[PDB]
């Protein structure tokens, strides 16, 4: 059976024309709000989190992994460098590959990160490392954005991927350093103001990555903390039918609200 929020989540994805895929989890009780929520979705770039999140794992035994340069070659950039682009035969220290790829979601850092890692089942094996049986990257920027339906490749569930952010920003996956830089890079989002921000109220402090990718897939993963009770972890994913559909941050949004209304 299900709840009127769960209702409201279905109404929503019957008037969006796509599938939508919701997991909030409340840590006042532990409590999960799910839509959708052990069907597999294309992370597109909220994937960059579980990059992020391995090179600060690597870190915690490495002390200044962030402050290496890595080189940024002409041949390195792909289809959306905003950041690396300014450092074409330059360099990049793993820190800034990682605002850069979770601020900016700029591809280029992203795949800095999966090479940092070994490739993407380097990735792959972080997750699995912290618990989360689910993730799986199989391919780096930009072909991880097919997001074709009914394959695998680079997908998660909202569940796992809930669990997995909670994990990293509120709990202890990551040692105490790690896990507050991560959450300063999350806070620091630039591309998240049309997605599950603008659906929730102002006085709320947000961490998000957004996602982006063929059949119009929208996704938005954030933690969230609202005035004066205890954080939640927000996960919407979103994807459609026909391959060149456009993108739908609104309906994150109104995701986003309708959740928020308990
Ligand atoms: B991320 O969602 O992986 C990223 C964010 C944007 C802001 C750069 N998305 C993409 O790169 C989307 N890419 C595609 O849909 C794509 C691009 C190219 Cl050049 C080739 C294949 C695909 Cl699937
Ligand atoms: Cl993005």
């Amino acid at each position: 059976e299900t709840s009127a929020v769960q209702q409201k989540l279905a109404a929503l994805e019957k008037s969006s024309g796509g599938r939508l895929g919701v997991a909030l989890i409340d840590t006042a009780d532990n409590t999960q709000v799910l839509y959708r929520g052990d069907e597999r979705f294309p992370m597109c770039s909220t994937s960059k989190v579980m990059a992020a999140a391995a090179v600060l794992k690597q870190s915690e035994t490495q002390k200044q992994l962030l402050n290496q340069p890595v080189e940024i070659k002409p041949a390195d950039l792909v289809n959306y460098n905003p950041i690396a682009e300014k450092h074409v035969n330059g360099t990049m220290t793993l820190a800034e590959l990682s605002a850069a790829a979770l601020q900016y979601s700029d591809n280029t850092a992203m795949n800095k990160l999966i090479a940092q890692l070994g490739g993407p089942g380097g990735v792959t094996a972080f997750a699995r490392a912290i618990g989360d049986e689910t993730f799986r990257l199989d391919r780096t920027e930009p072909t991880l954005n097919t997001a074709i339906p009914g394959d695998p490749r680079d997908t998660t569930t909202p569940r796992a991927m809930a669990q997995t952010l909670r994990q990293l920003t509120l709990g202890h996956a990551l040692g105490e350093t790690q896990r507050a830089q991560l959450v300063t890079w999350l806070k620091g989002n630039t591309t998240g103001a049309a997605s599950i921000r603008a659906g929730l109220p102002t006085s709320w402090t947000v961490g998000d990555k957004t996602g982006s990718g063929d059949y119009g897939t929208t996704n938005d993963i954030a933690v969230i903390w609202p005035q004066g009770r205890a954080p939640l972890v927000l996960v919407t994913y979103f994807t459609q039918p026909q391959q060149n559909a456009e993108s739908r941050r609104d309906v994150l949004a109104s995701a986003a609200r309708i959740i928020a209304e308990g």
